[PDB]
């Protein structure tokens, strides 16, 4: 059951020189890019529409500021059941183990993005590479 | 507390480049080797009766088919409570931090067996070391 | 929520070489030293009041000659919600993921101390850096 | 100081899973990452350019077969005397220490290339970075 | 231009759980397990005929007694120029980035053997596997 | 053969987060912890005193503020030939398989300290562990 996902590695990992070490956790569980952007700076807007879901809350701009303070990378990855799998592997600032569980200790700076649905991940897929 | 456990690399672990990487984590929490053996190819027979308890099943055949496509090593570990801890270590594709959860992604292809019991344990290490 | 917390590197740690691999756990999770001490033995006073809840138990004298059977490193740590988050990164020997969980399997010989509240932490500190 | 330089991870950085490993370790030496693409298949006219200085020899076109056999990464970095200092982490498959001294075996598939001169580099971000 | 070669992890690799380390430095550089055996103790006299051109040294006696000390594992390695590139992987005390130049500083205790010739390779390897 | 030496931390390390990967390497290398101090600020005048042979270099000052900047860490090792050793391991910005190798680029911030004679490292060892 081969499914795609949408990745983002935020800022406060070039900050932290954590990249290679985010990407390496994933590239280990055998998961494949299939494509990938870097940014420089992201465009505000292209940010805001991934996070249009969030458009309403307390953080929403101050998050966005966030993205748009350093590089990002948008990676598509495939694999089985990769939704999921690379939802669990991003994990949270209280699970040992996971990226951010080893990684962050942050509400805002936590260093990668994933997909947590089929919708979603078709949504953003859609608009980091629109080309489909 | 002692105990022996049994472990099985298998032939995906060879074919991904990994068979270190999980004798290392075995290695880092303290579990020495009693003995080890390199198979080339095992006879199907052992994998048959390592597996035994899985004879009526759907996926029998098949998951036999794959543990004969390549190299497996066997290996008896020691240890304080090994059995229970080396099988925590291996754990499973959906629990990050244990070996299975960082490093495999299938049903089939998953890189390790432990003995999950005292009789399993007896049974297996039997097998594979008369 | 910045908070400081105490953490002692034991005896087993500096016999199995395991000591910067601890550390670095701490150190890649956010967390600063704040103030250290190298101790080759540790007067044994020092530990006695260090694990003072324990002396009614029947490992209290065994423990204490562990802890004093080689050196010791005590460290202050600073950082977000520390005295919880580095008790999650010390873990347990059963589950994986933390330096506990990965490193060790006995129930005496653990590689590492790490408070649990915040009275625990404010004495900790206090026996161990009185300079206050 | 400040410099650019032009890198490419190879086909056989992805059939080995090794891509990470080997962006962690310029990574790791205070490099940054000015531009990168990612190509499913490179079209086979950039390689020739890219290797225009080979054209003349034996290996030639075994190469250019290779180089179009599986994904490539291209990236530019940048950093204090970057063009021999990534050169130098590029290494030669004969000395330890070195990406390809720690992890490749062939004259052919050596997963790494990084420019070797101001001039080499200049020229090849202008082939993958128009 | 496949070879193959003779590896033996010493009983300070055991010792000092440095095991899955040395095979993992062989392994990334992309050499395969042709053959392995397990020792917990080897016999002395294979130990003996594998150091048999080193019979009249000071050290000869003193190193035998090191070698049967502990655990050593014996493995045939296979791949293009393995005889020669395994050497230059163990390397020695002095050079950072091989096996011994980051993780041994003694002239008996050195973690691990190569064979450094075609001609002791053929040898070594009958030694260890005369099942051929 | 048994020798010490001094190494200081720079504040570098502090800053990118390499405390305990460098440690590690020493520690891996088999050399022992005599003694340790932390300084979150280390005392201008033992600065001065610790590079006093540069006084008259152009760099002085700079370097002098740069040691000033952030923490570091002074360590006694203790091991067979280890000064000439832990100097090897430190290395230089060129060569690969070093702590300076693999991790710095700069002719200032380059991680370490290690003395690099056995008259440098007694006064060097008078300088930050007076106790004596
Ligand atoms: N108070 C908050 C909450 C979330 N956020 C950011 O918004 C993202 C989306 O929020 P979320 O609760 O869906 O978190 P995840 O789904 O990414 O775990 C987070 O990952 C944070 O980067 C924030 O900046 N401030
Ligand atoms: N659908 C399945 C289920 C299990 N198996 C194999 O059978 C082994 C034993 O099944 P199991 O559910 O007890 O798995 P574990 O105990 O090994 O987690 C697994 O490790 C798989 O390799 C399979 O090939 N296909
Ligand atoms: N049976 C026991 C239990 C604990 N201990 C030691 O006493 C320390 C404190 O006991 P504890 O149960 O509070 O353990 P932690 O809070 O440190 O997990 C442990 O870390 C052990 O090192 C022991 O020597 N024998
Ligand atoms: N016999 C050869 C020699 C070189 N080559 C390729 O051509 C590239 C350039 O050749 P080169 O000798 O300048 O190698 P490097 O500068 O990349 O070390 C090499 O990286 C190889 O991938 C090959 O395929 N077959
Ligand atoms: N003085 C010595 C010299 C060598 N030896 C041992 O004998 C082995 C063979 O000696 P050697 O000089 O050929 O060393 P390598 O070829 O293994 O580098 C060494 O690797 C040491 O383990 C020793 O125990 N005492
Ligand atoms: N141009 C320079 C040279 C050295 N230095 C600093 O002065 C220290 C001592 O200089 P050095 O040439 O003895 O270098 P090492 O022996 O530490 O390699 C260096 O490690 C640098 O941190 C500097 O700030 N600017
Ligand atoms: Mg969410
Ligand atoms: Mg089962
Ligand atoms: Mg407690
Ligand atoms: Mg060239
Ligand atoms: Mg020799
Ligand atoms: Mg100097």
């Amino acid at each position: 059951g081969l499914q795609r996902t949408l990745v983002l590695i935020k800022p406060d990992a070039f900050e932290r020189s954590l990249v290679a070490e985010i990407m390496g956790r994933i590239e280990k569980k055998n998961f494949k890019i299939v494509s990938m952007k870097f940014w420089s700076k992201a465009p505000r807007n292209l940010i805001e529409q991934h996070y249009k879901e969030h458009s309403e809350q307390s953080y929403f701009n101050d998050n966005c500021d966030f993205m748009v303070s350093g590089p990002i990378i948008s990676i598509v990855y495939e694999g089985t059941d990769a939704i999921s799998k690379i939802r669990r592997l991003q994990g949270n600032i209280l699970t040992p183990g996971t990226i951010r569980g080893d990684l962050a200790n942050d509400i805002r700076e936590n260093l990668i993005h994933a997909s947590d649905s089929e919708d979603s991940a078709v949504d953003e897929i859609s608009i980091w590479f629109p080309e489909t």
